[PDB]
C-alpha cells in the first residue's frame, strides 16, 4: 500500500529514520554526496518531490531544495545510493513509498528500478545505503515537512 | 522482493492461485472475460509476458496466448480486472511479480497504477478481483509452465 502521507509537489521536507533519527543529505561536495547525518538542520537535508505521471504515476524523484540533484538508487555500479543532474532522467531516479504493513506511519522507499530500499542503522558498516530482502524496522523512514 | 523464477519474456504459463488452487483466464466472449476457474485445462487460461523496458523495468504485461488481450487491473471503472488489446498501452496494463517475504515459492499480482493485488477465494463474493490493503494468502498466486 503507498503512504497515505505523501508531501505535495513541491513541499520541502526533511527524510528522517525512524529509528536511529538521522536524516539524509545530498550534497554536491566531499562524498559520500548522499548520506545519512545525525547533526544540526542544513539546506542540503532539504528535498521536494517531482510527481511522476504517465508510466512514473505512484513514482516520486526526490530532489535536493539547494542544488536541485536528484537521488539515485541502484545495484549496478557503486556508491549504490547517490546523486544526479536532472528531473529524474534515470529510472533509477524514482522512487515508491510504501506504507510499512504493521507501523501505518512510516514507509520504505523503494527502488523500482532496482528493487531495494533504503536504510539507516548505526551497526554495521555501511550504515547507510539501499537493501534487497527482508523487511527491516532499520528501513522505516518519515516525512518531516520545513 | 521481486519473485525470482518469473517466467522467460515468450514462455507459456497458467497463473494458478495458491490456495484456491484456481486458474485465472482471459477470453472475448461470456463476462466475465478475466475470472477465475476451476476445471479443465483451456487455451484461455494461458498467458505470456510483455517484460517492460525503460519506465516499465521490473513491470510486466500479461497478455493472453489464444487471443493477445492484455490484463488490466484497476479501480477507476467496473470491471476492476479484464483484458485489453494494445501490448500494454494504459498504465494498469502493467504488473510487478512480488515474493511473499513469508513464502518463498509464491507472488502478488501487484499493480504500480492502481496499488491493487489480485486475489482468488470461494467467499465471500466477489470471490476474484483486486484488493489494495493488508497481506492476506488468498492474494498468492504460482507461475504454471506449460
Ligand atoms: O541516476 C543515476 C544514473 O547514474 C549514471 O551514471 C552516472 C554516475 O552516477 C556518475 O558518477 C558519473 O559521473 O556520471 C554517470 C553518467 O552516465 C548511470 O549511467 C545511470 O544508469 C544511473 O544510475
Ligand atoms: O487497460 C484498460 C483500459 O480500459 C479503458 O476502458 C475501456 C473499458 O475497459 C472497455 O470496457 C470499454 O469498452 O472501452 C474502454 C476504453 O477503451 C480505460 O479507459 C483505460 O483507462 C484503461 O483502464
Ligand atoms: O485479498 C482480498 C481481501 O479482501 C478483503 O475483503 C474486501 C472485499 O474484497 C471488498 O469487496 C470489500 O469492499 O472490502 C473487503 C474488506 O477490505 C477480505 O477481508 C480479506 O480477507 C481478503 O480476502
Amino acid at each position: 500500500v503507498n503512504f497515505p502521507n505523501i508531501p505535495a509537489e513541491g513541499a520541502q521536507f526533511r527524510l528522517r529514520a525512524r529509528d536511529t533519527g538521522y536524516v539524509i543529505y545530498s550534497r554536491t561536495e566531499n562524498p559520500p554526496l548522499v548520506w545519512q547525518y545525525n547533526g544540526p538542520p542544513y539546506d542540503d537535508q532539504l528535498f521536494t518531490l517531482i510527481y511522476g505521471t504517465g508510466p512514473h504515476q505512484n513514482l516520486y524523484a526526490i530532489k535536493s531544495v539547494p542544488n536541485g540533484r536528484v537521488l539515485f538508487s541502484r545495484t549496478s555500479a557503486s556508491p549504490h545510493v547517490g546523486n544526479i543532474a536532472g528531473d529524474g532522467t534515470y529510472n533509477d531516479n524514482w522512487f515508491q513509498f510504501i506504507q510499512d504493513d504493521n507501523d501505518p506511519n512510516s514507509f520504505r522507499i523503494y527502488s523500482l528500478a532496482s528493487d531495494t530500499v533504503l536504510y539507516s542503522r548505526t551497526t554495521p558498516d555501511p550504515q547507510f545505503g539501499n537493501y534487497t530482502g527482508a523487511k527491516y524496522d532499520d528501513q522505516l523512514w518519515h516525512f518531516e515537512l520545513v
